[PDB]
């Protein structure tokens, strides 16, 4: 029960896999598909691509980045990317995956967010917990992107 802050806000959906491997540490990520993105090219579409950072009490740790998808909104990526957390601490970390539109001059302006992990709620801490439940298993998901406003508040 609960979450869904970004529901009504239209800015499109992310579908992601996330796998935790608790002897080794290994938390992988794979980023597979947007859908439905917000516009953010005037007379366009957009070219997003997606940062995942690691982060704990409100610092990030890691970042990754995926390719950049030119003049689309609905972005196949089947990108991987991998973080060494000890089990001692998954539960209090966070995973935050942005979509972003790349522009080749400017600051690249953020579609929407999420973040899974610690502090996490509804179908976010459902992909989170599902993962923990399934040790070595990669569990996909699809999440509804959020404003940055919002999901910062709650991630300083
Ligand atoms: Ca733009
Ligand atoms: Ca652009």
């Amino acid at each position: 029960s609960g979450g869904g802050g970004g529901i009504l806000e239209k800015l499109g959906d992310i579908c992601f896999s996330l796998r935790y491997v608790p002897t080794a540490g290994k938390l992988t990520v794979v980023i597979l598909e947007a859908k439905n993105l917000k516009k953010m090219d005037v007379g366009g579409l957009s070219d997003p691509y997606v940062k995942i950072h690691l982060m704990q009490n409100g610092k990030r740790l890691k970042k990754k980045k995926t390719t950049i998808k030119k003049n689309t909104l609905n972005p196949y990526y089947n990108e991987s990317f991998s973080f060494e957390v000890p089990f001692e601490q998954i539960q209090k970390v966070q995973v935050v995956v942005t979509v972003l539109d790349y522009d080749k001059i400017g600051k690249n302006d953020a579609i929407g967010k999420v973040f899974v992990g610690y502090n996490s709620t509804g179908a976010e801490l459902r992909h989170w917990s599902d993962m923990l439940a399934n040790p070595r298993r990669p569990i996909a998901q699809w999440h509804t992107l959020q404003v940055e406003e919002e999901v910062d508040a709650m991630l300083a």
